[PDB]
This record gives C-alpha cells, structure tokens and sequence, in this order.
C-alpha cells in the first residue's frame, strides 16, 4: 500500500485518484478506475467525493502538524493527532 | 441549449461536464452530474 503525502502543498488531486478511467493493455480496452467511487453493499447508492476550494496552496496542514509534532509526551500528542486526522477528512468530504 | 467555445485556448475541461457530482438545495442533497456519462440503452455499456 502507498501513502498520499499532503505535507507538500497539493497542486490538485493526485493523478491516481482523479484520473477519469484507465486503459488496460490486457484487453487493450478502457475501463473506469474504481478509485472514484464504489457501490456500498446492499444500500442502493454509491459514494461520492466533493473537493473543497481551500484544500490547495496552504501551509495550514504543514504548520499544524509541526506544532503537533513539537510535543514531548504521548497523551497530548494523541489529541492533536486526531484533530489533524479528521481535519482533511472533513475538508474533502464536502456536502456529501 | 448552450454551446462550448473550444476556439478559446483551453486549460481544463469546463466544470459543467468534467466533475461528476453537484449538490442542489432543492432537496439539500448531492447527485452525480449526468454530463459525466450516460449508459447506452439496454446494453449495459457506459461511455467515457
């Protein structure tokens, strides 16, 4: 499994996850990349992304993670860890 | 019906079509953008 870095400012969504559809040479054919969406089992609906217009060209994530990393103990670190974890989650979740 | 001016030197696809998701307040709900693609009738095939 790879990891998507966000410490460096993001110019746009990463290629692997925003590219419309792939073209496989095994069938020499196009097919839609699953990374957009997936049908949630027996629910009648599918997921949906929604980018936020302030996810780009900011050092907010960088400085926040630095001031979370500065700490020494562990319990204090945990709370800022969770905060920044849910941060970009909520940012990219959108109205969906 | 509108028209798309491709005579303009383009940078990205227009936002009317490329994005496959829009949120409308009529039902305060999200819905996939139909302009993304439409399946061909009674063949189980989706364009791209």
């Amino acid at each position: 499994v790879p990891y998507w870095d966000w410490t460096q400012p993001i110019r746009q969504l990463p290629a692997l996850i925003n590219e419309a559809s792939y073209f496989d040479s095994r069938s020499q054919t196009e097919e839609s990349n699953p990374f957009f969406q997936v049908k949630i089992l027996d629910t009648g609906k599918v997921t949906t992304r929604d980018p936020q217009p302030e996810l780009f060209n900011s050092d907010y994530l960088l400085n926040n993670v630095l001031l979370a990393l500065e700490q020494t103990s562990f319990c204090d670190f945990e709370i800022q860890f969770e905060i920044v974890h849910n941060a970009l989650h909520s940012l990219v979740g959108g109205r969906g």
